[PDB]
């Protein structure tokens, strides 16, 4: 479809100040004559990759800047070219938060960071350690409350506690992350998890919690302690419960450490209104009464905006939140985040109802992170030495053995398919017409349409991937060297994103190895 001119759609959860932002658009309206239709869709940052993809989608999507490296990669934002005068009004922690390999990708609004929320009424001062809430439990169940509750259905309330002990995503020394190191399954988070569900087990807390149920909990004086961030602020309010927000307790003597967001707002690429939308976020949202409009519907938590963030600073809350914040770590945005959102989502909900061990989910959960970068590693190899006639002597770094191992066993199944299918490949390659960047940009479409719709085995994985490496040779041999690496990515992108589940489910790159055993 085509995004229609002279309006703007805006996309933000719906746990956020819709009512304000759509005022805020009220504002713009009346200047402008531009009617603005603020939206709260189902799985925004799902959809919204789906439907910009093909030309549609609002005009401005707001989610936390972790999604937004995904959809920078995919082609799907505006890039952000605020003057200096602008770009000085907001903290410069926050524009590093919405960099993408160079360039400005959104608009930061707001820093995030979990608390503890707690009510005074039931625990005048609440716990500093996770290891005293089951005997705070057992005294609080006496009465008819209990000591804690809190979403377990998405991996953003649980992380402060799986990243306590050791627990990490991608590793973080000398400024740089290590996309190769994910910590998902080692011992730091495996203590975490364990807590969690011990928790569960003991019945000081119930698999089955979800943002709704916890809110509503706490909101109605039944439970003393939940985790939330700024936006529930309103709600809690509105109950007049008593509550106090304070620093996330310690696990085994150390911070929980909370995955830290700033709300960003990017600029669809297919929009033609991007003028319109600039000229609201920066000169109509980022202003002291813009952000004060959305805060007095539901809080933002520290606004980006230095003028604003000066009054909001001494709150309490605000200062909690920050206290949280500079415990834990800003999120990665590297287009890898979805895939490990999606991974550990599964780890603690299978962990938590009993599905899996914690073993068992972690280790898939490690497994599914690391599954695009080793896959990349093995098809981009694979391809290149094809193509040259030399391997690669760099080492091959974390779980180097696997993929070593899946290498030799894809040069021994996947030469041999090249050579008995060399007619079939011809006529292909002949029929693609491969020349250029340009025209290995559309075999994604292809290798989606051939490969993700037909039947998953290994067998057809090494199909795709050894067609891959006959069109390698070819771009080589025509002085388009430059276009393999694209291509490998591509071919992973493609492997790894519509096989994801199957993969896990295979042990990945260690179940190729072993089903090609001879
Ligand atoms: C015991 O059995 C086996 N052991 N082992 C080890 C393998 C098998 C086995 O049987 N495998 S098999 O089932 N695999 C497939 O069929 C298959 C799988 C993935 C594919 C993939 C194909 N394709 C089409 C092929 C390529 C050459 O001619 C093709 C084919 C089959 N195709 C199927 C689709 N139709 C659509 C309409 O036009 C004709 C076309 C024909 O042609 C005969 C072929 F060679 C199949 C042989 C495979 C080995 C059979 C390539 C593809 C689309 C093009 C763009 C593009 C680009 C890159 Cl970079 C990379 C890939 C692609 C997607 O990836
Ligand atoms: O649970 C994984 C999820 O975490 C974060 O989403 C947060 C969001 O940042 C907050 O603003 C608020 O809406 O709660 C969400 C958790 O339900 C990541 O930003 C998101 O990408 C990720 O999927």
């Amino acid at each position: 479809g085509k995004i229609e001119e002279g309006k703007l759609v805006i996309w933000i959860n719906g746990d956020k100040g819709y009512n304000g932002l759509a005022e805020v658009g009220k504002k713009f309206e009346k200047d402008t004559g531009i009617k603005v239709t603020v939206e709260h869709p189902d799985k925004l940052e799902e959809k919204f990759p789906q439907v910009a993809a093909t030309g549609d989608g609002p005009d401005i999507i707001f989610w936390a800047h972790d999604r937004f490296g995904g959809y920078a990669q995919s082609g799907l934002l505006a890039e952000i070219t605020p003057d200096k005068a602008f770009q000085d009004k907001l903290y410069p922690f926050t524009w590093d938060a919405v960099r993408y390999n160079g360039k400005l990708i959104a608009y930061p609004i707001a820093v995030e960071a979990l608390s503890l929320i707690y009510n005074k009424d039931l625990l005048p001062n609440p716990p500093k350690t996770w290891e005293e809430i089951p005997a705070l439990d057992k005294e609080l169940k006496a009465k008819g409350k209990s000591a804690l509750m809190f979403n377990l259905q998405e991996p953003y309330f649980t992380w402060p506690l799986i990243a306590a002990d050791g627990g990490y995503a991608f590793k973080y020394e000398n400024g740089k992350y290590d996309i190769k190191d994910v910590g998902v399954d080692n011992a730091g988070a495996k203590a975490g998890l364990t807590f969690l569900v011990d928790l569960i087990k003991n019945k000081h807390m119930n698999a089955d919690t979800d943002y709704s149920i916890a809110e509503a909990a706490f909101n109605k004086g039944e439970t003393a302690m939940t985790i939330n961030g700024p936006w529930a602020w309103s709600n809690i309010d509105t109950s007049k419960v008593n509550y106090g927000v304070t620093v996330l307790p310690t696990f085994k003597g150390q911070p929980s450490k909370p995955f830290v967001g700033v709300l960003s707002a990017g600029i669809n690429a297919a929009s033609p209104n991007k003028e319109l939308a600039k000229e609201f976020l920066e000169n109509y949202l980022l202003t002291d009464e813009g952000l004060e409009a959305v805060n007095k519907d539901k809080p933002l938590g520290a606004v980006a905006l230095k003028s604003y963030e000066e009054e909001l600073a001494k709150d309490p809350r605000i200062a909690a939140t920050m206290e949280n914040a500079q415990k834990g770590e800003i999120m990665p945005n590297i287009p890898q985040m979805s895939a490990f959102w999606y991974a550990v989502r599964t780890a603690v909900i299978n962990a938590a109802s009993g599905r899996q061990t914690v073993d068992e989910a972690l280790k898939d959960a490690q497994t599914g992170s690391e599954l695009y970068r080793q896959s990349l590693e093995i098809i981009s190899r694979y391809l290149r030495e094809q193509a040259t006639g030399a391997a690669d002597t760099a080492p091959m770094g974390a779980s180097g053995a696997t993929s070593r191992k899946a290498l030799e066993t894809l040069r021994r199944v996947g030469d041999g398919v090249q050579r008995n299918h060399e007619t079939a490949f011809q006529g292909m390659l002949r029929k693609l017409d491969i020349k250029n960047e340009d025209d290995v940009k559309s075999l994604s479409r292809v290798m989606i349409h051939v490969f993700s719709d037909g039947v998953t085995n290994w067998g057809r994985i090494v199909t795709l991937i050894s067609f891959g490496a006959f069109v390698a040779k070819h771009l080589k041999t025509i002085n388009q060297e430059s276009c393999i690496e694209p291509l490998a990515e591509s071919i992973t992108d493609v492997l790894v994103r519509t096989k994801r589940d199957w993969l896990v489910k295979q042990r990945g790159w260690d179940g190729f190895v072993e089903f090609f055993h001879v």
